[PDB]
RNA sequence: GGGAUACCAUGUUCAAGUGAACGUGGUAUCUC
C-alpha cells in the first residue's frame, strides 16, 4: 500500500459525496535544508482523522490519505453513511 | 551538475476498483 493512487481512491472514490465534505489543511514551517508539511484531514462535522505530517509536500499529502485508509472500517462505514442518508437536512 | 521547498504557465499519465498526483519550462534560496 503506502501510496498516493490508493489513497485518492480511497478516500474520495471509496468516500465523498453529493453531502457532508471533507477537506485537507496543510501546515508547517518549511525550511531550505529542513523541510515538514502537515495536513489535517477532516471533515464536515468537524472529524479530523488523517493526519499526516512528512518532511516534503508529497509524503505529507500521501501520508495524510494514507493516514485516513488505515481506518479503512471507518473508511466504510462512512460509506454507508453516505448512502445511508435520507437525502435531507432538517 | 545531482537534489528540495516555494511560485507561475501548462501538460502527461496512472489506476481501471474509479478518482487523483506528479512531471516539465523558467526565477529564487538553500544544499550536496
Amino acid at each position: 500500500g503506502s501510496l498516493d493512487m490508493n489513497a485518492k481512491r480511497q478516500l474520495y472514490s471509496l468516500i465523498g459525496y453529493a453531502s457532508l465534505r471533507l477537506h485537507y489543511v496543510t501546515v508547517k514551517k518549511p525550511t531550505a535544508v529542513d523541510p515538514n508539511s502537515i495536513v489535517e484531514c477532516r471533515v464536515g462535522d468537524g472529524t479530523v482523522l488523517g493526519t499526516g505530517v512528512g518532511r516534503n509536500i508529497k509524503i505529507a499529502g500521501i501520508r495524510a490519505a494514507e493516514n485516513a485508509l488505515r481506518d479503512k472500517k471507518m473508511l466504510d462505514f462512512y460509506a454507508k453513511q453516505r448512502a445511508a442518508i435520507p437525502r435531507s437536512e432538517s
